[PDB]
């Protein structure tokens, strides 16, 4: 029921290099409601393979995205540290490039919509794109313009036609959802003008090799990308590569500026230097997908049995955030309600319900807070710094966290961290 990949995403090469294949695993964001069995759970291959021509990162196979996005999972609340990555974003997009008060912002994949507020309240137009219906609607009611489709040339043209030429268009993560990423370049270059920019937020390879992230690997995220593989999209749809900000965000990230060939914006040479390095950290050689698999068996392995040692000495394990990457990494960890009791989360949604493929349930954190855990498997690691500055009452008692990357790690440490 999921198409396999042929040719590669961003190039159109096929020469692809197998990285790791985790087998048929559920879908990381398919949440079920408690019960006896769950024979029928759906399962889909999950596996990566790397392209030789460009180096994108690419899962084996495309789930359909009306069945992941026509009804998406949402929260309403975002935290601080969400608001103020988005009021970074603002901030870079239109101080680095000198975007004009009243200009036009064009979101794909805009969810909730919280982006395109902040954009409104530094004076700037929006408009949304986002083929999540229930999401949509929501957006749409706060006052925050939004077309319930999935970004296409044709929805682009219709944009165009209605709301003008964007001086940005913006995609924070959803780039590497989207399987058609032709269509996205091809669209982009129709909307923007002479001096317009598409930016892209996306989840940096070097990053993810280097830390061993092998945890946001599933279903939704179809690539896995370096700018080398961008540069070689971009390149066959008469645009250009003119900027990139690194960011530590969910794990280091890279944000990406792209414009018209022949427009007006220069290439800054962070461009070309990303690429060298990128070159330099071994990323178009067979070797380092070797090194990222056999850590991936490593880690995998270190921390099963860190927790099943704890377990069998008598200490209580709890997961700490029921985010779709702890999905992966207890479904390829192998892990069980008899590993971990429950994962706490503060979406209200998942509260009730049980992950999938392992079946562990989801609580609330006030249902968190009646319980004597020992450890917290932080599964919501990419926001370790918020986390550990609200939970000192629990480090006090005693209480520990375990952290999966860059290695397996216990939080408190031994002794105090300057070095
Ligand atoms: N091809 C496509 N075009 C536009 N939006 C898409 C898309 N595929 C998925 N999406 C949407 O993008 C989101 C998945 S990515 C989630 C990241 C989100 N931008 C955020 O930071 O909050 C969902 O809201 C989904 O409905
Ligand atoms: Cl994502
Ligand atoms: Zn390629």
């Amino acid at each position: 029921t999921a198409r396999a990949v042929t040719t590669c995403r961003m190039c159109g090469a096929q020469d692809w290099q197998e990285v790791v294949d985790f087998g048929p695993v559920p879908l990381a964001d398919s949440f079920l409601e408690p019960a006896a069995s769950y024979d029928d759970e759906p399962r889909y291959p999950l596996a990566v393979v790397s392209c030789r021509s460009c180096r994108l990162m690419s899962l084996t196979h495309v789930v359909d995205p009306e069945v992941l996005y026509r009804t998406y999972p949402y929260t309403t609340s975002d935290s601080e540290t969400i608001k103020k990555h988005m009021g970074h974003v603002v901030a870079v997009c239109v101080e680095r490039f000198g975007i004009p008060e009243g200009s036009f912002v064009l979101e794909i994949g805009s969810n909730t919509g919280s982006q395109l507020k902040a954009f409104q309240n530094a004076g700037m137009r929006t408009l949304g794109i986002d083929p999540a219906r229930n999401i949509a609607a929501v957006a749409n009611e706060r006052g925050i313009e939004t077309l319930p489709e999935f970004f296409s040339v044709d929805t682009a043209a219709l944009v165009k036609k209605t709301h003008g030429t964007p001086q940005l268009v913006l995609g924070r993560h959803v780039f590497a959802h989207i399987d058609d990423v032709s269509a996205v370049a091809e669209g982009v270059r129709d909307l923007l003008g002479p001096d317009s920019l598409f930016a892209i937020e996306v989840p940096y390879l070097v990053d993810m090799l280097e830390r061993n992230e092998f945890d946001t690997i599933y279903h939704e995220h179809l690539s896995y990308i370096g700018v080398g593989s961008l540069v070689a999209l971009f390149r066959r749809h008469g645009l250009r590569v003119v900027d990139v900000e690194r960011l530590a965000v969910h794990g280091g990230s890279i944000l990406v500026f792209v414009g018209l060939d022949e427009g007006t914006r220069a290439t800054a040479p962070v461009v070309e230097e990303l690429i060298a390095l990128e070159k330099e950290r071994g990323l178009y050689e067979d070797a380092t997908y070797e090194r990222f698999a056999r850590h991936v068996a490593e880690i995998t392995a270190e921390l099963t049995s860190m927790v099943r040692s704890l377990r069998a000495e008598g200490k209580r394990i709890a997961g700490y955030g029921a985010p779709a990457k702890g999905n992966t990494l207890l479904n390829v960890c192998g892990l069980t309600a008899d590993d971990l009791e429950f994962c706490c989360d503060t979406t209200e949604f998942k509260q009730g319900l049980v992950l999938p493929g392992t079946h562990i349930p989801v609580r609330s954190p006030e249902y968190a807070k009646t319980q004597a855990i020992d450890y917290y498997l932080l599964l919501a690691w990419n926001y370790g710094e918020e986390i550990l500055a609200k939970e000192g009452p629990f480090l006090a008692d005693g209480g520990r966290f375990i952290l999966p990357n860059p290695r397996p790690s216990i939080v408190p440490p031994g002794e105090h961290h300057h070095h």
